[PDB]
C-alpha cells in the first residue's frame, strides 16, 4: 500500500495526449463527437468518454479518483462548495415524509439547511447530543433515511464516536451514515473504513489548503456515487465546479501530506503554549486528555488536527483585543489555509445575537477560534504571546 | 441610455486599488478584517464589504451587477451553472404543498427537477401547453406559487406570450412568474420589461459565449434576490462561482453585442438557406412566418435568434448521414458557443429510446437542432451544402 | 479559401485525448516520455511530440498555428510580450558587426532597443525617413541585414510602403525585412504578401484584444522561425508566453473579425465627427485622403484601422481638460481593447521632457491618442462631444 | 527574524480594496489614470502606482518583493523564464567588448547563450574550472564584467566556493558576480550573504515547485534591479511573466518550507540507499564525504540538497532498463517538482551525440539524473529497487 503523499500526488491520474507533467485544465463546456454514433453511444452508456462538464470533466475526475483514493471508497464526486456536497447528497437520497437525526453542534450552514430548508420540504428533523449514544438509538424511525455527523464539530470541537453510532444508524437497513470529515480530512479519520456509507468534505478548508477555491467533494460507493451525480449534482443544485478550480485543488493536494503534518505538528505545540498561559482558562483540542471524548478521538484519529479553540478568561473584551493586536494571524472566517486565522464568535459571526442567544448557541464570551497554519510556529506563538500581554 | 455594447462592456463595475483595466480575478474563499468590530459589522450588515466567497466576491459582485444591467433588473447573482441559477431560485421561494405551473417543452434538466425532483419534495406540478392561455388560466389554482415560462424552448422553437402569461400567473397575488432566457438573451428579450418577476440564465450558453465555462444568473428585484443569494444559494445549493470563470464571464460580456448581431445575422441567412433546400421538408425558426406564434415572437423579441432545427425528408439515416459528413460544424451539445454546433437528438441524446418515445416527447426522426456560431456564414453553408448533397 | 473569422476560429486546433471543444489548457512546464528511447527520439528530431514548454507547448503551438494562418505564413512563434517577440526576432537573426535600416518612428520601446540595446552590442543602426525610398535606398549598404518597418506608425499614424521598401531591401541577397503589424493586424495589412520576411505583432492589443494579457507573435518561413525558437526564445530572451495566456489570447481570436469589424466601423464614425469639429485642428487618420501616404494606405490596408490621433487647437491646456473631463474613455496606455482608451502624450507620456524634447519626437502639446473601443459608438462621440465643450 | 516559513507565506505582501486572503490575480495589460496629471506623475517617477504589466504589476510585485526577502536581498524582478531572468540581467550589465568568467559546467542553455549568443554580440568569454581559484584569478582582465557561478551544477553536483570566488571577481572594482541558485534554493544558501551582486533563479523548479509554470526571478541591490527592470526586461528581452503564472508561484511558496525540507529528507534517505546498493558504482551528491568540494557544501549550504545522480556500473543499457521499468518515478526534464522525476543523458537528453562527444560533456554512459520529490520514500525507494533488480 502507497502511502498518503505517494497517493496524493499520484492517485487517479488520466492519461492525456501530450504526456504533460501536469493535469491539463480541461476549461470546457462541451465536448465533441467524431460520429452521431459516438454521441448516441455516450448517451447510452455504451461507450466511455465525456459530453458536458455539468455530468463530468476529465480534470475533475482525476480530483474525484484522488478524492477517493485518499478517503478508500469507490467513488467521488466534486461541486463548487461544500454545500454543494452537502445538499447534492440530501436532494438525491431523501424525500418529503423521510427522517433525519442528526446533532446541534452541525456547521452553521448545515444546520440552517436541516432546519429550515429540508423542513419546508416535508423532511422531519431530530436534532440530539450525538455523543450520547442512547440518545440517537432513541431517535430512531422507521422512516429514519440519514443520520448526518460531524466530528471534530464546532464551536468546543465536540467529539462523537463515528463506529458506534454507525451501528446504531444501521438496525434500521434504509437508515444511510453521512459524515462532514472537513475538520479531520483523510489524513487523521477515514470514516468509511468506520461503516459510514458516504463522507462529504469542504475542499474550501484543507484538501485544497490555499484559501483560494470554494469547492466540495463526496466519497461513497459507486451506486450511490451515481445518484448523488445525475441527480443531486445535475438537476437539483446544479453545484458544478469549475475545471480551474478542480485544477486548483489537484494543485493543492501535491502537498496534502505535508501540510497536514506541519499544521498538526504546529497545532498540537500552540495548544501546549494556550493550555499553560495564565491569561486563558480553558482549551478545546481532541488531544488533550481533559477533553470529552478524547478516547474516542484516539480511536478514530491518527492525529488530534490543527483546530484549537479556547476561553480567554477576561470574556468579551479580551477577546476583541487579542484580536486586535494580532500581526501575523489574520481575522477572517474559514480554516485550513496555509495561513494562521482566528475568529472571535461573540463579536464577529455572532454579532447580531445577545449575550443570551449566543450562550444558547454554546458561544461564550471570552471563546476564540484559532485555525493554526504553517508558519513557523515561534513565530505564531510569539504573535498569541504579545497579544495576550495586551488584556 | 447607452447602448447595449456600452452597457455589456462598462456597467456594473467595482473599482480596484491599482486602476487595473481589466477587472482583478479575486480568486480567493475568504477575506480579512481589520478589526473584530469590523468583521462584527460585517456579519451584522452595518457595514459594506465582503466576508467568503459563497456569500459573495467582488468579481463575481461586477458580472451580478453587469447581468442586472442588460435585463434592466434591480440586481444580479451568479452560480455555477444554469441548473445552479434555477434551482436555487426554486428551492428559495417554494416549500412542500405549493403548486407550479410550466410547459412539457421545457429544457430537459429542468423538466427533470420539475418532475422528479421537486415531486419528490412534497411539490404538485402541473405541465400544461402554455402557448394556450386558457390551459394556463385552467391550470391556476390558489396555492400556484411560481409559473415558470421558457421561450423560444426545445425541440421547435416554441414561442409563448411572456406578457400575456404574467397577467394571467398574477391574478394570484403570490405567484411569482420565472423565465428561462438563456435562447433569447437580453440582446432579444427582456422579460422583467413584460411583468415576469424573475429571470434566470444558463451562462454557458450565449453569455459567456466561449463554450469554457459552465454558470448561471438570476436576475430579480432586490428583496427576492437576497432571499435566492442568502437561503437558496447559500446553504441549499452551495453552487458557487468560482472567481476565475466569473472573469471568464465578464470577458465574454466584452463581446457580448457584437457576437449576439454576427449570430443572428448568419442565422437568418442560413434559415433562408435550409428553408428554400429541397432536402429539408421543415424549418423550425421564430422569425419565418409560418412559425407557430410568429406573432408573438415579432412583438416580444428584437430579433430571432441563433438557434434553428429542422426536419430532413429522409428521416434518421438522414440525419446521421449528414451530421457524419460535416466539417466545420462540430457534433455536441450545448449551444451559444462561438463555434457553430450541431445535433440529431433521435441517434445521440435520445439513444435510450424508442421510436415511439422519442416522438411522444417531440423528437423526430429527421429532426437536426442547429446553434449557429460566428464563422463566415458562406463557409457555414458550404459546409451545411456538401453534407446535404450526401444524403 | 475559408473566411477571415473561420479562421480565427478553426485554424491551427490540434486534438485532445477527449474531444474538449475549448482547447486544453496545458499548464505544465515538464512532458513526460513513455520510454528513455522515446526521450532520445523527441531530442533527436526522429518523433514529434513536446519536452519542455520554453521550447514549445500544445496549447501555445495552436495560437502559433493560429497567427501564421491569419498572416498566410509557414510558421508561428509566441512570446510573453511584443518586445519578446521582437527582441528574439533580432538577436536570432544579428550579430555585432550587422547593419540596420529602420525608420525614427517606431514604437518607443522598439526604437530604445534599436538604439542603446542593439548597438551596445556592436550593431550598427541607421534612423531614415522610411516614407522616402529614396533616403533608404541610400541608407543601404553591403552588411545590412535587417530593415525594420512598422505601419501605421506612432505618433502621426505614418504610413509606409511595404512592397517597394522590401524591393529596396531585397536588392542586398542577406538582407531580411522586418514588419511590426500590430496597429493594422491580419485583418487589415498582411505583409508577407508584399515580400516581407518576418512579421511580429504584439498580441497585447488587438490580437488577444481583451487588455489581460501581455504577448507576441513572429510569422515567417519555417527555416528562420526554428531558429528564432531555437535561439532568440530558447537562449537569448526565454520569453517564454504563459500556457493560461496562450488560451486567453486563443479565446480572444475567437471574436477577432468581428471585433476588427466593429473598430474599424466605429473608428470611421469617430473620425468623420472630430474631423468636422471646431476645437479640433487636424486628425491623424490613414482612410483621410488628406493624409500622408493615404494612395499606399488603400493599396496595402483593408481598412483604415481604428486608432485615430487629432491635434486640439487650444494645446496643452486643451489636451488635459477634454481628458480629464471623459466618463467612458479611459485614460491609460495601450491599444486594441474592448474599451475605447485615450492619452495625451504631452502631459503624461512625454511629461519628463520640455517642450523643446517633446516636439523633436513629433509630441506637439494638444495631440490626442485615441484607441476606438467597441462601444456603441454614439456613446463614445457623446463622451468625446461633452468633453470638448469643456475646453 | 521571522523564519522562512513564515516569510515565504506572508513576507511582500501588498494590500488590496476588499482584503482578500489570496492575493488578487492582477490579469490585466494596462492600468487607468484619474487624470491626465495622475499618468504624467506616474511617468515622471514622482507619484507611486501602476501603467502597465511589461513594466510591473502588483501580483507580480509580491512575488518580487518576496523572493527578495527570502533571498534577504533588496529588490525582486519576475520574468517568464529562468532564461528570460538570466538573459534581461547579462544585456543589462554587459557591453560589446566586455569578458566574461564561467565554468563549462553551466546549464546547458546557459551555456549556449554564453558560448554562442554573446560572443556573436562582441563580448568574450573564458571557461574555466571555477572549483580551482588559481583559473579564476588567472582569467580576470580589466575588462571582465562578470564573474557567473552556478553551484550544485549539473551534471555531477559540482560545487564552487561563493564566498572565495567573488572576493577573487572583486579585485576588479568593475566585475559582478552573479550565481545560479535554482538547485540550492534560498531555504539551503544564500549568495548574497556571500558577496555575491546578483541572484538568478528557475522558479520553474523548487520555488515554483508545482511543474506548471515556467518562470525566472532575479534578486539584487535597488539600482541593479531597477537597470534589469528597465533595460533588459523593457527592451531587450520583454520576458514578461503572466499575472496568473505569478500567482501560481505565489501560491507554491506557501508551502516552499516544507517542501524542502521534505525533498532534502527523502533525498538523504535515497542517497544512503543508493551509495550502498551493488548496482550503483557512484553517487554524485553534495552532502557525502567522498563528493568533491564536501567541507565547501558544509560551509554555504544549510542541507545539500534533493538532486542526485549517480553512476550505474552496467552502463548505457543499464540506464535504460532502470528507467524503463519504473513505474512512480517519472521519466522527464526538468525538477524541482513535487513527483520524482529521472533521466539517463547519455539516450535521452544527449541522444544525437557520440560516446566521445558525451564523455568530453562529461555524460557517461550509466549517469543517471534523480530529481527527489515528495512522495512517501518508501514508495520512491520500492520503485528504484523494483527497476535495479532488472538489471
Amino acid at each position: 500500500k502507497s502511502g498518503l503523499g505517494t497517493t496524493a500526488i499520484h492517485a487517479g491520474t488520466l492519461k492525456n495526449l501530450y504526456g504533460t507533467l501536469a493535469m491539463p485544465i480541461y476549461q470546457t463546456s462541451t465536448f465533441i463527437f467524431d460520429s452521431a454514433e459516438q454521441g448516441g453511444r455516450r448517451f447510452a452508456l455504451e461507450e466511455a468518454g465525456y459530453i458536458y462538464t455539468r455530468l463530468g470533466n476529465p480534470t475533475t475526475t482525476v480530483l474525484e479518483n484522488k478524492i477517493a483514493a485518499l478517503e478508500e471508497g469507490e467513488a467521488g464526486i466534486a461541486m463548487s462548495s461544500g454545500m454543494g456536497a452537502i445538499s447534492s447528497t440530501l436532494w438525491t437520497v431523501l424525500k418529503a415524509g423521510d427522517h433525519v437525526v442528526t446533532d446541534k453542534t452541525l456547521y452553521g450552514c448545515t444546520f440552517a439547511l436541516m432546519n429550515h430548508g429540508l423542513t419546508r420540504f416535508g423532511v422531519e428533523v431530530t436534532f440530539v447530543d450525538t455523543s450520547n449514544l442512547e440518545e440517537v438509538k432513541n431517535a430512531m424511525k422507521k422512516n429514519t433515511r440519514v443520520v448526518y455527523l460531524e466530528t471534530p464539530a464546532n464551536p468546543n470541537l465536540k467529539i462523537v464516536d463515528l463506529e458506534a453510532l454507525s451501528k446504531i444508524a444501521h438496525t434500521n437497513p434504509n437508515t444511510l451514515v453521512i459524515v462532514d470529515n472537513t475538520f479531520a480530512t483523510p489524513y487523521m479519520q477515514k470514516p468509511l473504513k468506520l461503516g459510514v456509507d458516504i463522507v462529504v468534505h469542504s475542499a474550501t478548508k484543507y484538501l485544497n489548503g490555499h484559501g483560494d477555491v470554494i469547492a466540495g467533494l463526496v466519497v461513497t460507493r459507486q451506486e450511490l456515487a451515481d445518484q448523488i451525480r445525475f441527480v443531486g449534482l445535475k438537476d437539483m443544485t446544479g453545484a458544478v465546479l469549475g475545471p480551474q478550480e478542480a485544477y486548483y485543488i489537484i494543485r493543492g493536494l501535491k502537498t496534502f501530506e505535508i501540510r497536514m503534518e506541519r499544521h498538526c505538528k504546529n497545532a498540537r505545540t500552540i495548544v501546549d503554549f494556550l493550555n499553560k498561559h495564565p491569561k486563558v482558562e480553558k482549551v478545546y483540542y481532541p488531544g488533550l486528555e481533559t477533553h470529552p471524548g478524547y478516547e474516542i478521538a484516539k480511536k478514530q484519529m491518527k492525529d488530534f488536527g490543527a483546530m484549537i479553540s479556547f476561553e480567554l478568561k477576561g470574556g468579551f473584551e479580551a477577546g476583541k483585543t487579542l484580536l486586535n493586536n494580532l500581526k501575523l494571524c489574520s481575522l477572517a472566517v474559514s480554516l485550513g489555509d496555509t495561513e494562521t486565522l482566528i475568529q472571535h464568535p461573540a463579536s464577529m459571526t455572532h454579532s447580531p445575537y445577545t449575550k443570551e442567544e449566543r450562550e444558547v448557541a454554546g458561544i461564550t464570551d471570552g471563546l476564540v477560534r484559532l485555525s493554526v497554519g504553517l508558519e513557523n510556529v515561534e513565530d505564531i506563538i510569539a504573535d498569541l504571546e504579545q497579544g495576550l500581554e495586551k488584556i
